[PDB]
């Protein structure tokens, strides 16, 4: 299981989860593809924290190292009902 959102953490606040919200965002599981090294910057934030809890969540996965499978999620979401 993983999921993201306020509270998780002594940093993040509501109203970045409005902004992940409104580009439709995915758990945790898509953050690992997401631009956290921009968005960080943009925002001022400390990457160290996030990285760090990456490596606890996939500590925990596996003792030895092993990339995961980041299937494509990308839904055009185009030529839709309008009205």
């Amino acid at each position: 299981m993983g999921v993201l959102r306020v509270g998780l953490c002594p940093g993040l606040t509501e109203e970045m989860i409005q902004l992940l919200r409104s580009h439709r965002i995915k758990t945790v599981v898509d953050l690992v593809s997401a631009d956290l090294e921009e968005v960080a910057q943009k925002c001022g934030l400390s990457y160290k924290a996030l990285v760090a809890l990456r490596r606890v969540l996939l500590a925990q996965f596996s003792a030895f190292p092993v990339n995961g499978a980041d299937l494509y999620e990308e839904l055009k979401t185009s030529t839709a009902i309008l009205s």
